[PDB]
């Protein structure tokens, strides 16, 4: 008997690429990328 | 007996590439891309 | 009997790439990427 | 005085995505693509 | 006086994604891709 | 006076993604990718 109780709100379980989550102040250079050679933020 | 209880749905998995989620202040340079060589944000 | 009770608590994840979590002051150079050679933030 | 002497190397740069170069034996599964989820080779 | 003497050409430039170089025996599963979730080779 | 003599000895490589170099026996599972979750080779 396999009883899997998952009352969550997502379907990810491998790679989760996302910035923030709740609430931040100011995003002055928010970047999230693998092998990203080159990026300038004021 | 396979009882899978997932109160959410069936989509978005393996790779989740997306910025934000709830609500941020200001997106001054929000970028999310792998192998992205080149990007300038004021 | 396999009783898995997970009320929105995915602690065991593969790869979780995300900045912040609760709330910060100012994001002046928030970057999260593996093998990222090159990045300038004012 | 800017003297740039480049006998070769004027066509590709930044991102060089290509398989092989001189000569291999057998290509039984030669793949080169970023974010490529799904591929089966016998 | 800037004297740049570069005989050779193609070889590398920021990102060099390529398999092999001289000559191998057998390529039974040659793959080169970042963030590549999924690949089966016999 | 800047005398740069580079006949076959470059330094600006940044990212060099490539398998092998001289010559191997058998490539039964040759993979080169960052953040590659998932790969099976016989």
């Amino acid at each position: 008997d396999a009883e899997f109780r998952h009352d969550s709100g997502y379907e990810v379980h491998h790679q989760k690429l996302v910035f923030f989550a709740e609430d931040v102040g100011s995003n002055k250079g928010a970047i999230i990328g693998l092998m990203v050679g080159g990026v300038v933020i004021a």
